[PDB]
């Protein structure tokens, strides 16, 4: 009898903003971890959650670390990696900072 689900949760791509959730990581750890994937333009670390917002310059990354980083153990650390809710175009480049 099938062990499990015949495949995976099929879903789509798109989205800049990634809810990451941690318990021992630390920003400057999400930096060299979501680097690989591509660019982070914001990358923001809550210690009162304990979640960190990682944004890609590219949407296709959006999508790439949510399904690698998802459930990954880096660093010793497992990182838990979601695309963002109410996500909706925003700037790229902001000027007025």
């Amino acid at each position: 009898g099938s062990s499990g689900s015949s495949g995976e949760r099929r879903a789509p791509r798109k989205g800049n903003t990634l809810y990451v959730y941690g318990e021992d990581m630390t920003p400057t750890l999400l930096r060299g971890a979501f680097s690989p994937f591509g660019n982070i333009i914001d990358l923001s670390m809550d210690p009162p959650r304990n979640c960190a917002f990682v944004t890609y310059e590219k949407m296709e990354s959006a999508d790439q670390a949510v399904a690698e980083l998802n459930g990954t153990q880096v660093e010793s650390v497992q990182l838990k990696v979601n695309i963002a809710r109410k996500q909706p175009m925003l700037d790229s480049g902001p000027s007025s900072g």
